[PDB]
């Protein structure tokens, strides 16, 4: 519903995501409240994730979300601080949305690239701008869930637009990222499904 | 399944004991010992995230007791492999179909305690529920979560607030962050986590 | 290599593949590559490939030894590039039947005497110790978790007459060494118990 990546019948353009990556839940779901009382957002999720992090995901129009972001991060940073990381996104890739809300493994598909990230927002914001620079197509994807609070995703193309992306996912990353991989030609064992 | 109701159809078994350790391994021998020594009813036994093992029971005051003191002797054996513990001679009603898994609430204000260990957070509810006309809503206990718990208490704001103060008593250092929120969003209202 | 159920068979449906290679990875893109490399090298059949608590990634496959031989030396050279990703290796020319089908996802018995309990540090240490106590001492394989939900660590239950455990006991000591984390005997578990450790 609220990760389409164009709007329902009816529904006002929402482009922009915001992401929160938090230390503590009982603190996420106090910075949830203060970014949705700030300006109309929509939440799109509010959930505990493994490694015990709270992940809060946000859309609405850009001066929405940037509203509501920054509300967040007071909250956020309130005390000790318990912002982890954070993603504003004014135009977030049609094809990110699908891959928000639980994590997606490829049946079928080509050159690959298998990017492994030490945050969740590292990934959605490394995806995004590699899906901007190269035509690759985003395969599977694991937010926190079952590997500790890290984060990885895959992209597919020719090689060239994969070795593209790839220069552009580390520039993005930075020091988030933690492997990155390139195989220009899997095995027909593994072509298709990587993860099984 | 029923063995985790509040009340019998059956004896009284009202008494409440949990352990909370660091190997899985020694968490079966914690639990033959324990239900060896005392006919104390075993509610789990349970590897959960993080690695550690969680144990519960359930029987007569003087049962837990009993099973407990010879839990502790053998989770303390070598290195020791109790991280938490909690014996309550009654848990409160509402407490009891928290226990067996996660529950996520679909419908005032509230307080969202988040704590280190299993432990805390039954301990922390139970009292907090013993003292304040309050309602427990959502709980998780270690799973997915790196082996910490959180709960929700919904009631007045002086309702919360008077929960709040003996949640902070009775986890001490053990609680990691408590929140209250007086009026939640509509986005929020009923349902916290989604 | 990847497709169908039945590669976790005990005995074929096609030739044997009574060898086993597993390979425990710090980084799930690293994993990629090491499999890649290790069917690359020699024909294995790959069982799986797959990220799991605390991180890692888990290869598994199986084949004749020398293929199961081969795939293993492309894998550790791919692992050990740069910085190694390698947390743990298993390799077993000959895998006790009764593993197979312990492999692909945890196993809780619902019902059996005595039995022992054993808790790993690595998921490789679990296979390898429970191989060669099957081997060693006339038990019996009946709950086994591999990493997902216990952090990365494993563990695994074998049952039988008492002083045949007990054997398997000393057994799963010398072949685990330092992955050993924690072994627990229990003669008689109790009725509640019997049967169920865990639930
Ligand atoms: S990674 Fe595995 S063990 Fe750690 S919290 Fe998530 S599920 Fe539990």
């Amino acid at each position: 519903e609220r990760f389409d990546a164009t709007p329902p019948a009816g529904e006002p353009d929402r482009p922009a995501l915001g992401v929160l990556e938090l230390t503590s839940i009982a603190r996420g779901i106090t910075v949830a409240d203060a970014a949705l009382k700030r300006a109309p957002s929509l939440l799109l999720m509010s959930r505990p994730v493994c490694s015990g992090k709270h992940l809060l995901m946000m859309r609405g129009q850009v001066a929405e979300v940037e509203e509501s972001m920054i509300a967040a991060r007071e909250i956020a940073g309130a005390g000790s601080g318990a912002l982890l990381d954070e993603l504003e996104l004014p135009y977030a890739h049609e094809q990110l949305w699908r891959f928000l809300d639980a994590p997606v493994v490829a049946d079928a598909w080509e050159s690959v690239i298998i990017v492994e990230t030490a945050t969740v927002c590292a990934a959605i914001d490394s995806a995004d701008a590699a899906l901007k620079t190269a035509p690759v197509v985003l395969r599977d994807m694991r937010l926190a869930i079952g590997i500790a609070g890290k984060a990885f995703f895959t992209l597919t193309g020719e090689l060239a637009d994969v070795e593209a992306a790839a220069e552009v996912v580390r520039e993005r990353c930075g020091a988030r990222l933690l492997e990155l991989a390139c195989i220009a030609r899997p095995v027909d064992e593994l072509r298709g499904r990587l993860f099984f």
